[PDB]
């Protein structure tokens, strides 16, 4: 009544989600440096920097207003690159400024896990990843994490197709799912002690919802379940898929909170969540759960919008 599936939309639309003509230009910046790259390997045949993927949100559709940097991960081939963390970024670094010679040097940055390329306000800022690439199937490579620089074996293009089937799954709610709970771990973030929830992390939670059966058509039931499954849960039951291999080949993990890698049984993505991490998640869900049952049954508007204030900020108007 006073808030509903329809409010929390039209709230989605105007204040949380990326427009849909800004997300086209961004991932065309993104296509533009990709060009250049496949157009400079196709001459130079023995260059290292073999694909460029887009790989974030932008890539994925779950984009939010606030994006200020475009994600791509860049295929690393070949002897002449260092194993070292520090190595490897100044090496990428250098072989971005010979592929793309028309920018200022100073427009490449390597970053403590990442290497910058910076455009000066004519478009957002690139972020790239380096993947060390040695032709393991399903462009299979070790990403570095931008968590601590630990090397993780993984594949991109399978993450993506595993987000895709659940966008085809759920399509427009699962995105839009997933974006309102990352806008609300961002209010979380400065608003909680030691609380911590990577977006990778939101999604594989919702995936594993959405295939569960919960309806993502209504999103205040759906982000109900989100948080009613991490008070009830405390993160300590194991999400895994078997997307892409099954339940017997998971390699037992004495982490406190597991939620596996839909492509790598042993990867964890969330290996470093502490407790004390855990336990801001579970208090914040708590919270935000009780106070949408209370905006449901609130007897006024201005007392419904007030709840839903505690979910998603001042910015939510009603
Ligand atoms: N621990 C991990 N193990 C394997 N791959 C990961 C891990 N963390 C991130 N990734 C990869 O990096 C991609 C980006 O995840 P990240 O959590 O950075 O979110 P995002 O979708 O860019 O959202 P945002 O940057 O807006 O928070 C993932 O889709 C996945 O391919
Ligand atoms: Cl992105
Ligand atoms: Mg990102």
């Amino acid at each position: 009544e006073h808030v509903d599936h329809k409010t929390i939309a039209r709230f989605a639309e105007d204040k949380v989600n990326l427009p849909k003509v800004k997300a086209d230009d961004f991932r065309e910046q993104a296509k533009r440096l990709q060009n250049k790259l496949e157009g400079y390997l196709s001459d130079h045949p023995d260059f290292s920097l073999k694909r460029m993927i887009p790989s974030g949100s932008l890539a994925k559709g779950t984009a939010l207003r606030s994006l200020n940097d475009i994600d791509v991960a860049v295929y690393i081939s070949g002897s002449d690159a260092p194993q070292d963390l520090r190595g490897l970024l100044d090496y990428l670094a250098d072989r971005l400024r010979k592929a793309f010679p028309n920018f200022s040097p100073d427009q490449v940055k390597p970053q403590t896990y990442s290497v910058t390329v910076s455009f000066r306000g004519s478009g957002l800022d690139v972020d790239i990843v380096p993947v060390l690439y040695s032709g393991l199937p399903d462009w299979r490579g070790h990403l570095i994490s931008q968590e601590d620089g630990s090397f993780l074996e993984t594949s991109i293009p399978l993450h993506l197709d595993f987000i895709k089937a659940r966008k085809r799954a759920a399509p427009k709610h699962f995105a839009q799912v997933v974006r309102l709970a990352k806008y609300w771990a961002r209010l979380m973030k400065q608003e909680r002690p030691n609380f911590r929830f990577k977006s990778f992390m939101i999604e594989l939670i919702l995936a594993k919802l959405l295939d569960n059966g919960v309806d993502f058509s209504n999103y205040p039931e759906a982000l109900q379940a989100f948080f009613s499954y991490l008070v009830s849960t405390e993160l300590r039951e194991r999400i895994v898929f078997e997307d892409n291999y099954p339940a017997s080949k998971i390699g037992t993990l004495s982490d406190l909170v597991q939620i596996i890698d839909p492509v790598n049984p042993v990867n964890n993505v969330a290996r470093l969540y502490t407790q004390s991490n855990v336990d801001a998640i579970i208090d914040a869900a708590m919270d935000a759960g009780d106070a949408i049952d209370a905006a449901f049954y609130a007897p006024t508007k201005q007392l419904t919008v007030t709840y839903w204030q505690k979910v998603f900020g001042s910015s939510f108007q009603g």
